[PDB]
This record gives C-alpha cells, structure tokens and sequence, in this order.
C-alpha cells in the first residue's frame, strides 16, 4: 500500500514583492523555507487573487498556513469572504492551521473576535513577545524549557481588539494584548512574522518611507531594532513546526 505522504497547504494572503520575488523566488518558497520539511507536498494558492483549493481536497492536508498580507483582516473583499469560508470549514474538520499575521487576525474574525487597527498604533520593527507560560505545557510546541520571551519581526498596523471566546492568549505585549493564541488543540495564531528575516523587513522599511508613510526617524527607529540582533528564527521554527505537524503533545 501507499506511504501515507504529508501535505501542507499555503494560503498565500500576499502577492510577491519585488524583493522577495528576486531574493527568494517568493513567498511560497519563503513560507516553505520557513515550515517545511524534507519530503512534504506544499501546495501553495494565492487566495488573495481568488485562487482556493476545492472544498472536496481539504481533507488530503495534514495541515494549512495563512500567511500575511497587507490587506485588512476586517475588509469585506469576495477573497476574503471566500478565505473566511473556507477557513470554517477546515476548522469544523478540526485540521490544523497556524494563522501568521493576517492569518492569526482571519482565524479571530472567522471565531467570533473583532480584529482592526490597534488602539495603540502600528508596528515595524523586531520586537519581543512575553510568553504566557501558564498556558504552555513543557514539552509541548515551546520545548521542554519554555521561554520567558521570544524576539519576533512586527509588521502590522491591526490586532485582535477583541479575542474570541474560546481562545487561549499565549503571548501579549506591552502594546498587543493578544501577540499568540490558540484555540482548540488546531488553531494556533501568531500576530508577528517568523518568517520574515532582517533583509525582508529593511526593505519594507525603505519603500515604506519612500512613499511618504512614516517619517525618516521612523524608518531608523525600525532598522536600528535589527541592526544587532534577530528574531529567535531557529525556536520559532521549532515552535511552529511542532504545533503543525503535531510532533510533540498538544499544549
């Protein structure tokens, strides 16, 4: 009989940039750099040009990522309806979605919460996350030694303004209440980017400023946040892919 193959879907909530297009052949590759591992079927769709798997070829993933976009989680676009839909429908099947970003912001919209533009201002910079340790096993996604803080790249200018019922906070900020959560033992939710790296967030930095939407101090500000540190890529890897392709017990 047939080896049981694992398969991941991407729902791509953003278009290629220029940048990553050329650096990285775009974001499909990114998010499968970033998640995947040797022998996987990653099937990527650019939902946020209409592009949807088929409701009967939901059940062949083991799970599903929502990546980020630059769209409003709260907008009413037919992609993001269509995205919404489909989204409960994985969810009533109890298959796994980790929700990046736009995707954490979806996955609260289609539980009930309110998600838009954050009470306290935008972010774009690598910051830190402080870690609700009392809602994390050891040995779960976090590892056996679960840390007090995990430094991540933010690019987001909404948050979860009002988190669903059956959500569980497992992180927060001085700024964002709800930084991760998860609901369930199959929705697990990060509002930063663990897959963007320095050179992804520089260049949003400078187009960003190039077209006149924060101020040049703004812009050092953001860069001198990575100008000598990292996000803590390897633990968010390790966190993500545990959760994903459930390697280790459920928290």
């Amino acid at each position: 009989h047939m080896v049981e193959q694992k398969r991941y879907a991407l729902f791509l909530a953003t278009l290629d940039s220029e940048f990553v297009k050329k650096t990285y052949g775009g974001y499909h590759n990114v998010f499968v750099t970033t998640f995947g591992d040797e022998g996987e079927h990653w099937d990527s769709f650019r939902v946020v040009s209409g592009e949807f798997p088929d409701e009967k070829d939901l059940e062949k993933y083991d799970g599903f990522v929502i990546s980020g976009s630059s769209h409003d989680a709260f907008e009413n676009d037919d992609w993001i309806l269509k995205l919404c839909d489909i989204v409960k429908k994985i969810d009533e099947m109890k298959k796994k979605i980790l929700g990046i970003c736009f995707g954490h912001q979806i996955i609260a919209r289609v539980r009930g919460g309110t998600v838009g533009r954050a009470k306290k201002g935008p972010e774009l910079k690598l910051g830190d996350i402080t870690i609700v340790k009392d809602a994390i096993t050891p040995g779960s996604y976090f590892g056996n030694e679960i840390p007090d803080s995990i430094a991540i790249i933010k690019c987001h200018q909404d948050e979860v303004l009002v988190l669903p019922e059956t959500a569980k906070v497992l992180a927060y900020s001085k700024n964002y209440e709800v930084e991760m959560y998860s609901i369930e033992d199959h929705l697990f939710c990060i509002q930063g980017n663990p897959e963007y790296n320095k050179e992804i967030l520089f260049e949003i930095v400078d187009r960003v400023l190039a077209l006149g939407y924060v101020k040049q101090e703004f812009a050092d500000a953001a860069k001198a946040t990575m100008e000598n540190r990292g996000a803590d890529r390897k633990l968010w890897e390790t966190i993500c892919k545990n959760f994903l392709k459930g390697r280790v017990p459920t928290n």
